């Protein structure tokens, strides 16, 4: 498992093993983020396990990860959905293609990522991997957005940025 | 370091070392909770360190803990503000003296408490103890209660229980006024 190093524009230039890649000095690399809703249209919010190297125990959007060499983003989303949440989904759709971001977690670990965002529908029940997810909630995107809007700090900075982007937010609410 | 065990009545019967006291079988014990406001009237919200035995890495109100033998609840609040936040405060005001709660944390640790709740004002800078607190925010009370109303699952339930109590809530409003 690797992350794909990106140059100034997003051209891959190499790889690092995923664990060695996330440090206090994390270099720019490829990523994705996805927002999952159920058939009923509830938003799935997850809490990252205490063993995640970056933002452990943080409430965030449904699923995020790092596409591997030669892997489509949509495939990356599907893979991590199965891996973290043991869940099957509809074909992921673009919600925030240009999302890119850098931040530092309370322990000083950095994530530095070009991160296209997607939305999709689960088509199966969840089967949680507790090495990745320590908790989750099915809720209403409206309340979730109220929450991000009221107390952003209660949530991952990445989740907050995606939901604060006008386009992404409008797309998530129409997805719903 | 211990907790003060209480019988069915809220009456002390002795003590138990703190760590050992908090398990899946936690006995009723004495505790406290405090909501801290700075001079501006902003509420301090904190994120419990990852190493906390109960609700590690969870967002909650400013400070909480266990009064020790011979110590008053109010001196408890004061000591813990110093210990966890390194911050001095005004005399803790009682805002929810009869709060009592039981809850199981994401890993099964139970907390079972008689937990009088206080509010105070800080009178010094923070010196966060990262053995106890991994993150904090200064914010507007109304915002926090909106976050609490919207996604209550994103916070420790104790903060939520205390905050949805009408009088404790009104008392907390009193501390949002600026004060020099
Ligand atoms: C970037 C947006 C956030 O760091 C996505 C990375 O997700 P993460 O869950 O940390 O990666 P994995 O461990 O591959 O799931
Ligand atoms: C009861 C309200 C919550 O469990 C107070 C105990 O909180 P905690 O901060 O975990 O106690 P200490 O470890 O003594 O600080
Ligand atoms: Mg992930
Ligand atoms: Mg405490
Ligand atoms: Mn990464
Ligand atoms: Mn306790």
């Amino acid at each position: 498992e690797h992350v794909i190093l990106l140059n100034a524009q997003g051209v891959p230039t190499g790889t690092l093993e995923k664990y060695a890649a996330h440090t206090a000095d994390t270099r720019l690399h490829l990523a994705f983020s996805s927002w999952l809703f159920n058939a009923k249209g509830q938003l799935l919010v997850t809490r990252r396990a205490l063993s995640k190297k970056a933002w452990p125990g943080v409430w965030t959007n449904s699923v995020a990860g790092h596409p591997q060499l030669g892997e489509s983003n949509e495939d990356a989303v599907i893979r991590r959905c199965r891996y973290e949440l043991g869940v099957e989904i509809t074909p992921p759709e673009s919600i925030y293609p240009d999302f890119r971001y850098r931040a530092t977690d309370p322990s000083g670990i950095v994530e530095n990522e070009v991160c296209p965002v997607f939305a999709a529908r689960t088509t199966s029940a969840l089967q949680i991997n507790d090495d990745e997810v320590m908790d989750y909630q099915w809720c209403d995107l409206a309340d979730v957005l109220h929450g991000i809007d009221a107390t952003p700090w209660a949530f991952s900075p990445w989740m907050v940025m995606q939901a604060t982007n006008r386009e992404a937010r409008k797309r998530l609410s129409a997805f719903t």
